[PDB]
């Protein structure tokens, strides 16, 4: 009995239950594994919940570094689609990713993405703010996407009509690459005052 | 026994629980009625969220028509403080807000932001993407700070704990302004190609 054997195991759960039906005590029982035996490996929800998240990452997340050929611009593009992806992979996949501090396996992307946003002239506090903003939108984006979903059964005026069919027939794709477009222009307009 | 007394302390409720935790079963017993008589008030939990959702926002959130000396710019701008500001009144308040669908309540201020924004001269798609954009982005960065503070206890290389302290020690505020108005320049740069 190894992590990677739990965790796979947990994400089959998360798809099965979601994530407040998802608890220790069920994934526990899913395996056919005492408790106890368990806890070695994850000792709480909150633990759980974090390996899930870092894990969806790991095997979703591809784009989390600048390709050679990039600009900074393509990068975050790409890098907000990746996410995106990766969060929708998975059952309540933007409530699994919310609250989730860097882990220690994604220490060294994360620097480089910052590095890398540095170089092209974004101050250090920008750069933060500029991974936040695509991080934030996607997962706010996501977690709309998902929820509207979820709560699907128990009269708009005119624009308000064309503008709810709009969002909902692609649940939220075109809506999502339009803004991430937006935040690009805004940032390379702050780039130019320097 | 009235709705808006259900409603309150539904709300007041939802501060001692939190949005897992909150039940109709917990809400009868809170306010001192069989559950058949909530019943008629709240038909089920999903009734219940869609109410405070609604509520929260009619309480809260009063930035919802540009004032008559508003640009759009400082429309969107303050819209998005509001709605932020709302969303952090409440625990739980960006998953109680999140797919939840325009309320009949709603609908005409809705629909004259729309209205706002066309006259903007954006386009009807570009209007609702753009209100799309401020609700997801301030819900992702709501769900963030909120889900960051509950999750409270159980080596950063350099430009990330830099990131990290900038990050949580305004509980992601002056993160939440830059990139406010970076989708605003954004927007002025889709305007003023037309
Ligand atoms: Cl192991
Ligand atoms: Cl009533």
């Amino acid at each position: 009995l190894d992590k990677e054997q739990v965790i796979d195991n947990a994400l089959i759960l998360l798809n099965e239950v979601g994530i407040e039906g998802l608890t220790t005590r069920k994934l526990a029982q899913k395996i056919g594994v005492e408790q106890p035996t368990l806890y070695w490996h994850v000792k709480n929800k909150r633990a759980l919940l974090d390996a899930l998240a870092e894990t969806i990452l790991q095997k979703h997340h591809h784009h989390v570094l600048p390709l050679p050929n990039e600009t900074w611009q393509d990068f975050l593009r790409n890098n907000a689609k990746s996410f995106r992806q990766a969060l929708l992979m998975y059952r309540d996949g933007g409530k699994i990713h919310a609250g989730t501090r860097p882990s220690e396996s994604q220490f060294e992307t994360s620097e480089q993405q910052l590095q890398f946003l540095c170089d092209a002239g974004f101050s250090l506090s920008q750069a933060v703010y500029a991974l936040s903003s695509i991080a934030h939108f996607t997962l706010g984006s996501v977690l709309e996407t998902q929820e509207h979903q979820e709560s699907q059964k128990e009269a708009y005026p005119p624009l308000l009509t064309q503008a709810v069919a709009i969002m909902d027939s692609d649940n939220g794709d075109a809506a999502f690459l339009f803004v991430l477009d937006v935040m690009i222009s805004g940032l390379e307009t702050v780039l130019k005052s320097a």
